[PDB]
């Protein structure tokens, strides 16, 4: 049997790839072969703790340009990722996140008044780009305390702008990189000089404003902790070069992903009718009237049926569509057959493995039920990983599941969603995956 596969999206070419497999194979994708995980025994052997561990895959490698030794890129045996992440884990636990909730929620607030404007002019609304101004918001002003854009306006900041042009310039190909950038200097390699000082020069600034300021009354954020908790083994606090790469690493590493999964979300709800008025009924139930909800901190959590829309958008499209994993020693995974000597990596694919037929033969269907306790117990054998697995998982998900619904939450309680009629799912993968050309438009529920 011989298959033609176009690899121009790379996770999802292999996930067609993987279906003429048996869970395992390799596949040269770009720069690199890359040996392919998508069969549900084989991965949860992957992701043992004791035998495999993180690889710093080819393009969190390549991210090092920009991230440099944050928790997101940092090798497992760097000092700082260590440091960091005994660090930084109180600061995303869930009584953590009940000390962000009240920013988290008035930066929704103000993209639902800038909402309110557009649905007044019937607009039409690009959605991934408006969820990823909104999800730096709150990254930035409930862990550090700053703020880069104001929702309402359409003016970008210089700074994030700097940050995507240096995110391009990192992802650069082998061949696309010129053998001589180093000393040509050309327009190119120059302009990421800057955007490089420039993006150094402004963490460091919201460091150097931050330690000026004693913080009195008040308790500690991310930015915070940082500036005063030291590692309890080494006895050392994060040095200002690594602070400013956690802050570069939450803005990058959390924006795109929260807000891709609430594009995708979005989109579901505005398609299949029987769901959007599910959650529009368990929200509605939980705010009366249509007021802005006074959202506190405990009735996020309660929204049951929302966190199932959620869950099942990671599961049909994991915007993280997977991880590399390496062997910490010299191990075969499945029943013998395959062979790792320590070191060796591989690639978990979360987006074949969340579609995978042991998800039943209604593995491409939207239904948010699915995701339940009981209903995923009469399963079976099967991966459902989209933060990752190990000590090494997402810091985030707490934070990002906490989000994620404030956000759904208030968009359901204050809008319907007209979708775009003749269009349909189009994907294109970037860092994460993305809902492509998707347009909605909202009026307000009066
Ligand atoms: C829908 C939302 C999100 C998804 C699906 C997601 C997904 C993931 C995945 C799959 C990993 C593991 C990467 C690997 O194994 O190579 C990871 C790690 C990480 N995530 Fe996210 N993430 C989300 C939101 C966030 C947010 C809001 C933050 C805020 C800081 C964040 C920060 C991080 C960090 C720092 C790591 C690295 C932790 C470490 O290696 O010690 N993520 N995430
Ligand atoms: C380079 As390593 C083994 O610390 O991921």
């Amino acid at each position: 049997d011989l298959l033609s596969v176009d690899f121009a999206t790379p996770v999802q070419g292999l996930t067609r790839e993987g279906r003429r497999h048996d869970g395992i194979f390799e596949q040269c994708i770009g720069d690199f072969r890359v040996v392919v995980v998508d069969g549900p025994e084989l991965i949860e052997e992957i992701n043992n703790p004791q035998l495999w561990e993180k690889n710093v895959g080819p393009t969190l490698h390549k991210l090092r340009s920009v991230a440099g030794d944050g928790m997101f890129t940092a090798y497992n045996s760097e000092e700082n990722w260590r440091k960091a992440h005994e660090i930084l884990t109180p600061a995303f636990t869930k009584e953590a996140m009940s000390t962000y909730h009240q920013r988290i929620a008035a930066t929704v607030r103000e993209l639902i008044d800038a909402w309110n404007t557009r649905a007044q002019n019937n607009s039409w609304i690009d959605i991934p780009a408006e969820t990823n101004r909104l999800t730096i918001e709150i990254i930035s002003r409930a862990g550090f305390d700053y703020q880069f854009n104001n929702l309402a306006d359409h003016s970008e900041n210089p700074f994030i702008t700097a940050v995507l042009r240096e995110l391009q310039y990192a992802n650069r190909r082998t061949d696309s990189i010129p053998f001589y950038e180093q000393f040509l200097g050309g327009r190119r390699r120059r302009l990421h000089a800057a955007d490089k000082k420039f993006i150094r020069a402004e963490v460091d600034k919201i460091i150097d404003v931050r330690r000026i300021n004693p913080r009195v009354g008040q308790s500690p954020d991310m930015l915070d902790i940082m500036l005063t908790a030291a590692d309890p083994v080494t006895g050392d606090k994060l040095d200002n070069n690594n602070i400013g790469n956690q802050i570069l690493t939450f803005l990058v590493a959390g924006s795109e992903t929260s807000a891709n999964a609430i594009a995708f979300a979005l989109h579901f709800l505005a398609t299949t009718p029987d769901v959007a008025a599910q959650a529009r009924a368990e929200v509605d139930a939980m705010w009366p009237g249509r007021t802005f909800p006074d959202f506190q901190f405990d009735q996020i959590a309660k929204l049951r049926y929302l966190r199932l829309v959620i869950d099942e958008a990671l599961r049909l499209w994991p915007v993280a569509p997977g991880y590399f994993r390496q062997a910490k020693q010299d191990t075969t995974i499945g029943e013998g057959r395959y062979a790792f000597k320590k070191n060796d990596w591989v690639f978990v694919n979360l987006h074949a493995a969340h579609t995978h037929r042991s998800w039943g033969p209604d593995a491409a269907e939207f239904k948010p039920e699915r995701m339940s306790t009981e209903n995923r117990r009469k399963l079976g054998p099967h991966i459902y990983k989209p933060f990752g697995v190990g000590e090494r998982a997402c810091i985030g998900r707490q934070f990002a599941q906490h989000e994620m619904v404030i956000a759904l939450a208030a968009i359901l309680h204050q809008f319907e969603l007209e979708p775009r009629p003749g269009y349909e799912l189009k994907v294109s993968e970037t860092l994460t995956l993305k809902p492509s050309d998707l347009q909605l438009r909202l009026r307000n529920r009066v």
